[PDB]
């Protein structure tokens, strides 16, 4: 049940947001952001660089000074401000969902019902944590009173991706602001607009100036400037595994800022022979093709027990052949365009590679429209662990189906990856679900479902899929600096 | 492996323990403790009364005075003392095991491998908690520093049953001592001996005098004096639901002391048609017959799905007839005698009451030896929910087997009870297991097992099976008094 | 900026509230509620009794059924509902504040700025807890997966007092509803009206029918009915220690329902000779006289070190004489009337008692007006520990000032009470502060302040001031029932 | 009351420890470890490099395989093993104490009463955590059951320093083993002996082969090997801020392993004018001179209020001159030799800068014995913030005394450092205490004490003193990898 979208939403924010004001870049340069459905430019956006990041960091540092409005504010009041922000986002939900669809390509129905819903749920979840993340009083030996203070880490540099622009902004801001930090945020060049607008709403909500600063721009410039900045206390980066390597080195090279990363994956989706066939087929489709395949936790390795392989495959092809690709503003559209021409071309490449390395093309495999970055839903069968398409993140509507015989075999094959973001298991058997959930080396294990996120439950990678967790109580850990205070007392008693 | 037992072990402690010293009752009166296996007196025990509880409580109060050795001792040291006590108990394991069997009647092999293992594991678990039950520092509104101290509740009265004499002592002392409380404990007249020997070890381990005081005696006398005492801060009572209510009333009429209760049960053991038959049969036998059926969480309503009912009943009667009843010191014996004559008569009465209401007596039904309180492993088939034996706690080797058709049915029938201590579900199905464990109104739900206890996991009743939880972190809650300290500061900052 | 009050607000709700609907008593009976300022009837209210409670409990039980809208609702959505209730209460703040003052007698400026603000803060605080009170996964011995579910305790009977009608309602509803329980609430006959109007807002907020039910009526009838009810799972009572006793006995005689109590106190306010004199004198006046002295935690024993005694007393008496008594709607008013004629008389009796037993009456001591129930702020000096006014809760504007010499002395005297709700220490010295805060046997110790409450920090009694805690994370404990699920697994690994 | 030392303890272990066996370096190269009191070689030690590290990592990885004895072991049993290891270390206490003094130089009385006591206390503390670090059950949105498993991070590389050889080993092993990780440990070339002996005790204790592996060697070889190893999951480094940056860059350039750092400091010790003079002077002495000044948290900037400055300086100089230097095994010795030639020369270098830059050398200043790396207790007065000795970590017995006026001024000065490991405040004033503890940007703030460690309380740096915390519950975090398991259920209910 969804409000009709404005199919050409106006843009009101496209600059640098520092101290609750809008700036051009110091260089006065701009860059274009494109509508992926048409390939035409939406507008130019302020192209931030090191000098701009420098202004934002100083503004945040100022806001963080002992005795500032933000530092003195009651924790409960930080929660009031987060709740007010969620309220304003709801007020503007229909507009934001459309703007999201315009800049990103995802279907408006999904932006509205999924993304913006999750944004509201995330911010309202963290609003509640603001005054509940207690330190401890500690029964240390001797005549001492010892306790810990949970203080903010300080100035947090936050780098976010283009696949879920508003949701990722929320995943970062929620825990950060709940714990009284200040942020310098770099948004993706492919999708800067919606986070920029939310910045205006952060102003409207009443956050003191400098508490949230947003610098659009490129990675080799704006992003690198953040990771390497000498007065940034903490960096949180979501993006490719390859770039997460650059970030941590830059943190080592600079001021030894604390680092968390959310990176790529090649998550195994395991279908046992006792699985509910219909449910598992639809879920495996969802697991892979959701959001044009542009999900770090995409179920891009579908392991199917040989007894049910043939039928599972037949039903999966039928579903993929009937997945509607088209204008993201049409309510019937299941899959919009890929985010840009670079991804468009990289995905086509992987398709070309999968055919060459002997995988069996079951459907799709081509461009799905002559304008915009639309790709046919694609399904490869008889995929082998050694193939490129079975090892590398494609980040597109390309499905991999593999065949296995035993539960021991599959555990080994599933875990034989340098990735470890997520995994799933479909089975009716209690013992099989418990065996696999324990044995799978992944940050999240779904059982008879996929892509089930809740602001209550932590998310993050094992292995090279990242480190640290977002969401849940766990999402607060990376944003807290712990101070022990130990006080001599006349005579300690229990 | 089990050392050969001393079948008539010497008794060294048979009086009232106060201030690490042994006292006669102030009346000098004593009572007999009997060997359940023969019906003969083992020895006399000091019969503690109100005047003896008063002495015990005054001693405990003095030990709890601010600045006392017990109050000043580091938390980690209370932990060291508990580990030392466990070490001492293990040193005297073979002796304690045999004395447990002599006074209580359970098989020596079980006293040694189960009861004593569990006593050691309980004490060592709680030793670990001594210095880890943190208070909080709290982001309170305004210019204040606010925190909580987790202090001991104070003088705790503890009344334990006769079914697991040593283990029940450990479940009480573990948490209370870990958190720095002092104890006045009343032990069952049926089984005073092992608990009094452990008082010797407590002194030997170095607990300051008055920290643990033990008063053997009767219920309406010593036990009542504890529950009704004006200077006792907290009572923990394990026993029947009936006496559980005397305790809460006595607390309310006196000083409004804090109360926790571990009462009776009539726990449902649910076997679905897709259970592993062999496993389900043995586990169901175990679930009911363990400890001569003297378990508050005995699976005394065995619900079996109609499709497998017949096979289940045949296998269950075969197993009940094979159960060896004899001298608990004989290694072949699976079942010792009931704890005393009162229990002996009562259980026999219940069997009669069941042969009345048209339940099929399938085996046993009668006395099993002309010497001692031995009762034949009894099975009732085709039991109906309205029958007295399907409603009331028997506390003897009497198994009730009921039939059911659907999952909705068994849920309602299982839940239709004023008891809710435990429950079990046997099934291979993920969803059935999850549906039932959520739906069942019980303090503990075991899946594909029964009587699985861990010091790590809490245990306690829903409904009239008690309130509060023992074991786990949760067992600390009832023994902690929370103090908020809120301090005016010059200027609060995050 | 306090909006001008309507001195005669309209009454919209005066019936029994069940299933989100307004009912007359089955008996059709009503009782008058009085304006303690004029002594004249405001209106009549439905007089609920056993049969009305029974209907409410049934409605509550029905709303609690597995699969019901309240049981199935996302934890996070319970939070949304609590947040909406707060918004509506804030929308109607001016009205509720005026209504509170009409029925209770407290100054309108205080109803508006203190009570209402605290209600909003309590509700918004607990809103945040709804989806954050996690159960545990537990490293139990053996090949098992063991975890705890934190389930709602169930049908909760809440009996609340007249001193803080709206605030006490919120302190009870917040934790109960955050944790998914259902409520049958008995409001005070002196002050039923504001609670009933809030019921209307509960409906407007969208809480399912039967989740909150309110039965206005008397104590020995509606109150006792809830306490003794066989289908009420938990009872929370705030009132006199004497009635707390009846509540506990009732719980024990019936179904062993869980019980928490917030009872009376005789809280010591300790002023060291090195305290800021001006601040100490204002805070001491506030501590005793706030809300016409009708606070469970009133600083009703003011201990003042002998070096500063004569000056403190002189300043205290001066402050008491200038305290403005009169019309609670008049901004100039500091002190309204006591709540009713029963309290009025009780306070006059204690005043006479004080004079009779030799306490030095320094000011007031009598009736301050003819209409209503106004009492002169009264100060006794040279009070001794053995005096009745030094021991018993007066619950009126009657201050006790006692002289002490040493910090070791004052600890014993402060602690020599059957009460232990709160205490305070005024001193500039770090060591004196830490010494006293540790040594004082009280649920809350304020340092250099008094009556500092935060939804974040727990509050409750030691000894006979009650058991359990309200506010903070601690306030969730009594509203939770712990279920252990222990599942057999093929092979346990770390 | 310290048992007599063996002043020339025999060495039993001097090789590489892998799989509970002793190995020569693959290259058979060795290196001398020297007694710093005499400058004479104690013995040769296996010089491990990359190849030996690879052997140790493979051993660790194997011990960590699902289904291995270490993986299947009950968590409570891991605790039993830690406690057993502690008992063994206690058995060998005088021996390890003497060998520590022999290889490191610290006085045997301190090694015995401080280092080994703290090793015992740390290991016993973490033993208790083994089975108590619960994951969560989470009330996620929707029809799901969601929980977290707290799993081990896996193969942990641990690089420890030479200043507290045994204690640092325990600080790393306690948490890592309590949570069921496996370790590859690199010990400092200056002090490899006591840690290798503890490896024998780990074997004796019962730890499976490969769970703990120790590779002595140099930093740029063995250490860099661990940090860059593609199969090490986590690294914990304690050492110079300079090296810590190498560690974080290796992490980033290899496998993105998780990293924690405990680095250097320049901690401020703040003496307010109302401090207790005698106490403050003796504690300022201890704060800096402890462990030959070889403490990361040394109070190396002693800020003293101008009103008591002169008296404080005179008293400090007097105490410094009386500080006994010499043979660490002599009971009168307060200060042993520095650890090695490199440190010796670097300290003398800093003393030279201090003189060159115009700091008043008040006592000491050079070599204190003709044999061994003994340096005189040195005090510089009237130090200025800009001086090299006020800024850089000296890590020797060189005291900086600075003069200040206001509390605001000194906060700004103390916080003007890229270090933030610890700090201390001396004052009798409640408000001053609270103001400073909050305001100081340090990982630990001591009040009226210094160098007060407890296993219960976390320790770690702000800014460039490190990241992550050791000790306490917090110390378990870096050693846990969190897994979310989200399960579809028939129907979610509260
Ligand atoms: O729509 C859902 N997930 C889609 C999804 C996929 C990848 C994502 C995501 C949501 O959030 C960030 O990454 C979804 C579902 Cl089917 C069930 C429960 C909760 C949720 Cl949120
Ligand atoms: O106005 C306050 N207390 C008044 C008060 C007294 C007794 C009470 C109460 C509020 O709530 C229940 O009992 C108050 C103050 Cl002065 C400082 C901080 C927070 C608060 Cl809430
Ligand atoms: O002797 C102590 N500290 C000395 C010390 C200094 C630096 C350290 C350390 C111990 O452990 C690691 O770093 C000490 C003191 Cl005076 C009081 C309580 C507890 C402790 Cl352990
Ligand atoms: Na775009
Ligand atoms: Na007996
Ligand atoms: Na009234
Ligand atoms: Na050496």
């Amino acid at each position: 049940a969804v409000p009709a979208p404005n199919q050409q939403p106006e843009v009101f924010c496209n600059q640098i947001f520092i101290n609750n004001e809008w700036h051009d870049a110091v260089s006065r340069k701009t860059f274009p952001t494109v509508n992926p459905s048409t390939g035409e430019v939406i507008c130019q956006v302020a192209e931030g660089d090191k000098e701009d990041v420098d202004k934002a960091v100083k503004a945040a540092r100022a806001a963080f000074q002992l005795g500032s409005p933000w530092r003195r504010m009651d924790a409960s009041h930080r929660g009031r401000l987060l709740n007010r922000l969620a309220d304003l986002i709801e007020r503007d939900r229909t507009y934001l969902a459309a703007l999201e669809t315009l800049d990103n390509g995802k279907p408006y129905v999904i932006s509205y019902l999924v993304d913006l819903d999750m944004v509201l749920k995330c911010l309202r979840y963290y609003a509640g944590w603001a005054d509940k993340y207690h330190g401890k009083t500690i029964p240390i030996d001797g005549d001492f009173f010892s306790y810990t203070r949970h203080e903010p880490v300080g100035v947090c540099g936050q780098i976010i991706p283009w696949n879920f622009p508003l949701l990722m902004q929320a995943w970062k801001l929620g825990p950060a602001l709940a714990t009284g930090n200040v942020v310098v945020m770099k948004v993706a060049e492919q999708t800067p607009l919606t986070a920029l607008y939310v910045a205006n709403l952060i102003k409207e909500a009443g956050f003191p100036p400098g508490v949230v600063n947003i610098v659009p721009g490129f990675g080799p410039t704006a992003g690198a400037a953040i990771a390497s900045h000498e007065d940034v206390d903490k960096v949180a980066f979501t993006g490719s595994t390859e770039i997460g390597r650059v970030i941590q080195v830059a943190a080592g090279s600079s001021n030894l800022k604390r680092v968390t990363l959310e990176l790529g994956g090649k998550s195994p989706n395991i279908i046992m022979s006792d699985a509910d066939m219909d449910w598992a087929v639809e879920q495996a489709h969802f697991a892979l093709f959701f959001n044009q395949g542009q999900c770090c936790c995409a179920g891009s390795r579908t392991f199917v027990q040989e007894d049910i392989y043939d039928e599972f495959v037949e039903r999966s092809v039928a579903r993929a052949k009937s997945r509607v690709v088209g204008n993201p503003f049409d309510s019937k559209t299941e899959q919009g365009p890929q985010v840009d021409e670079t991804q468009f071309k990289k995905i086509l490449g992987y398709i070309n590679t999968g055919k060459q390395e002997g995988a069996k093309l079951l459907c799709g495999g081509g461009i799905a429209a002559d304008r915009g970055y639309f790709i046919q839903p694609t399904v490869f069968g008889d995929v082998q662990d050694g193939m490129t398409i079975a090892k590398e993140e494609i980040f597109g509507p390309v499905m991999q189906i593999l065949k296995f015989k035993t539960i021991e075999e599959v555990v080994g094959r599933a875990n034989n990856s340098t990735y470890g973001l997520a995994a799933a298991v479909f089975t009716k058997d209690l013992d099989k679900a418990n065996y696999l959930s324990q044995a799978l080396q992944a940050g999240t294990v779904w059982v008879n479902c996929y892509d089930v996120f809740g602001a209550q439950s932590p998310f993050g990678g094992y292995k090279m899929s990242g480190s640290g967790r977002e969401l849940g109580e766990y999402g607060l850990q990376a944003y807290t600096e712990v101070k022990t205070v130990t006080v001599k007392v006349p005579q300690k008693n229990s």
